[PDB]
């Protein structure tokens, strides 16, 4: 968590969709 907090959580919960569809 650099500078996307907000954003940051909801793409990387796209990411942790991916792993874990």
């Amino acid at each position: 968590n650099v500078e996307y907090t907000f954003t940051g959580i909801y793409t990387f919960e796209s990411l942790i969709k991916i792993l874990a569809r």
